[PDB]
């Protein structure tokens, strides 16, 4: 069984870290070659992915340590540009280990396919006409994709919503509820929506406009739970019971003030989005479903919950839409995306979804723990000290050195870093 | 500069590089940053984030035809999904015929929250804190003599109160800070941590969070576009019919969050790649975008689409856009500095105005294609 603790991983060299990861996972020489050498994404593949390609763009590729999900250790690849993200997530995962790690689950990979109908003077009546013939509609959609049905997916249901008074007149919107298995679902549900559109026009007598997937995938939920004891959060300056209370103060702040909830949820996506990028998935789709879900109640609030249990332990949850894919798009064509999937060892898209929410939950806890105690700057600015040196006017050889002087004076500021003069 | 770039799509990436270099007078140093893979050295990438074991590549593209306030610009984009660069370049082409994209922006102002709990008289303490704002503003600014010399710094204080939370009433002070050419997160977090003790001394509570807000509604960027019906006539539909179909798609997104989420996702399909190419924090931009889209309590569309008195299609995009030319990873990543040289931006707000123009163009391309698709 795998062991993800990785002692002293933080201070190894990039090549030494890569060698250590290679031995743990049994990666081939070609696998480690893809990360030890630039240009893993070939120009012919890149030119065929998006338009007007003139090259490639690199971001650091990292691994978060200590993660244990449903009793099994996991290494998590992350691709991002911001410091302290990987460190905080590894820290919080380390704390979660002592109490069993993370406990996750997920729903079926259900996606919405919208079919918008206009030009109807009786949208409410047309909705009942569609619901009456729903089996005839579901069958038509499922006969368009026999492979997905053989894989255990397909259209499961239809639901119809009406907007009888819009500025452009009455509107009817039918939702196909489609199990997309291991795909993100975009092209699967868009094709079904195109297939059922003429039948819907005949049933309702209106004009179908949009046939498009919805990114508010509130039926594709992934969940994560975590428990932290007061003893794990004790510092030389704060008691662990006080840290837990401060974290609860920060959670209620996010629940009532959207100015905080936006930043609170941003910290969650600081952990989720790099995993999305590392696996070649669409991070815009994940961000849209996350933040829109955060306002489903009519008030933009926190995606996570934080509570104290009857034992005084800090318990946290994260439940959110998580539409990710193992097949389709850049997940299969980017060789480093396929390597990330092998590093994770995930065998279904839902398994990858559960890892993502576990990381996001850990990320949010890391920001809150720092914010409630010493502040965010002490630990974050220390890992940011190289960039502050480049900003103050050094950057040549005067960098990688005056960063130390900032850290040792516990004063990573541009006003201080310019003490080069 | 002429950003039209004919015969660019079917060309080769080298000839594309050859072009872009010729149009801007790029150094052979700059051209080699993109000709040879590995513009980010390990020594640099190892000091950017933690636990670095490699680098991860995404295509680096340039959208054509864009024109902002009369000035032609080339827009670098970094993303994995197709059709984004093409739809943006073809919408920016139609915008050229009517003057291009027209943009404006507010001052680069960011919030810094200081949360204070345990105050028994938070409403009274709010006025006591506001009356001594000049001390708080001064103290915050003496922590960044550099920003103040460049014309920035903490400008104002606002105080909000929440008398009804399960953890008691809270007083939340907002530092209003001009961050000039930086995105501003670390900058205002330092200021927030610096003024918290004085705030506690005045209010008598206990300070908890000292952190910026990503809902940066004081750092708005605005974009405008105009399209005439003759530009939109297809094979089966008239240009007037296409405009009406685009308006139907907009009202759809305006009433249904399930559509608005996808509608706004298309907007960030154009913005986020520019954020990446310039080495900026795309999580902060995404959070500010979507939280702003539901400021009314109803999650709606960030863009607007109307038919003016001439029958022309007119679109807008106003949204928070905290970006930087300096700070974070912008000054550190070599290709990020190259992206800024390709763009020619001199301020962070100028980068912001370009971002919203690309998002507006991306949203138009998505709606034009969806509205014209036949049954
Ligand atoms: C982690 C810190 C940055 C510094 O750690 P420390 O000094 O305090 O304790 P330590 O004993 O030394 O390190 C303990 C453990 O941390 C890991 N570890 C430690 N250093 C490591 C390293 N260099 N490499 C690898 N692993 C490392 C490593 O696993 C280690 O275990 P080990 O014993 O070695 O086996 C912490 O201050 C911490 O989490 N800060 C929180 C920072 C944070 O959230 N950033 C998020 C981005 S901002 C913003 O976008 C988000 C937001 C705030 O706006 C959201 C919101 O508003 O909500
Ligand atoms: N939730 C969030 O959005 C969040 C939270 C915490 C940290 N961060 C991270 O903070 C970083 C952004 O912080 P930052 O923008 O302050 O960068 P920075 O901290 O790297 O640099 C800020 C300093 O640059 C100096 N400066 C010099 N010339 C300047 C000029 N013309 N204009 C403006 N500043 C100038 C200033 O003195 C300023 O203090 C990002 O990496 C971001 O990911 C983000
Ligand atoms: C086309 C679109 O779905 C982009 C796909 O990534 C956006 C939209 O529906 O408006």
């Amino acid at each position: 069984s795998l062991d993800s603790r990785l002692p002293a991983f933080r201070n190894l060299s990039p090549a030494a870290r890569l060698d250590h990861i290679g031995q743990l996972l049994g990666l081939s020489h070609d696998d480690v070659s893809l990360l030890a050498n630039a240009g893993a994404l070939p120009m012919d593949i890149a030119n065929g992915m998006i338009e007007n390609v003139i090259g490639t763009f690199e971001l650091p590729y990292a691994v978060a340590s200590n993660f244990q999900i449903n009793g099994r250790d996991v290494l998590v690849p992350l691709v991002v540009e911001e410091p302290s993200i990987v460190a905080a997530a590894s820290y919080m995962a380390k704390l979660a280990r002592a109490n069993g790690g993370f406990t996750t689950s997920s729903s079926a990979p259900l996606m919405h396919a919208q079919v918008q109908i206009v030009g109807i003077q009786d949208p409410l009546n047309a909705r009942l006409s569609l619901l009456r013939r729903k089996d005839e509609i579901i069958e038509l959609a499922n006969r368009k994709d026999q492979l997905l049905n053989s894989l255990g997916g397909g259209c499961r249901d239809i639901e119809v919503h009406t907007f009888a008074d819009t500025p452009r007149g009455p509107m009817l919107v039918a939702h196909l509820i489609v199990d997309v298995r291991d795909a993100m679902g975009a092209n699967t549900v868009n094709t079904m929506a195109e297939a059922v559109a003429p039948l819907m026009e005949a049933i309702t007598g209106g004009q179908v406009r949009l046939r498009i997937l919805s990114n508010l995938a509130d039926l594709r939920l992934a969940r994560a739970q975590v428990r932290i004891t007061p003893q794990q959060l004790e510092t030389a300056e704060f008691s662990g019971e006080a840290v837990i209370e401060g974290i609860l103060d920060a959670y209620a702040f996010a629940a009532v003030d959207p100015y905080r909830a936006a930043t609170h949820n941003k910290g969650i996506m600081n952990g989720i989005d790099p995993l999305i990028v590392a696996t070649g998935n669409d991070w815009r789709a994940v961000e849209a479903g996350a933040h829109a879900y955060a306002c489903r109640s009519g008030h933009y609030g926190s995606l996570t919950t934080w509570e104290k249990d009857n034992n005084g332990h800090l318990v946290g949850t994260l439940e959110m839409p998580m539409p990710v894919g193992l097949v389709g798009g850049a997940t299969k064509t980017h060789p480093l995306a396929q390597l990330s999937l092998r590093i994770l060892g995930v065998k279904t898209a839902q398994a990858l979804a559960e890892i993502a929410v576990a990381v996001g939950l850990a990320q949010n806890l890391g920001a809150m723990r720092a914010l409630a105690t010493e502040g965010i700057q002490r630990g974050h600015m220390a890992l940011h000290a190289r960039n502050i040196a480049v900003v103050a006017g050094a950057r040549g050889d005067e960098v990688d050195w005056v960063a130390r002087q900032l850290v040792e004076y516990h004063d990573v500021r541009a006003d201080r870093a310019v003490a080069l003069l």
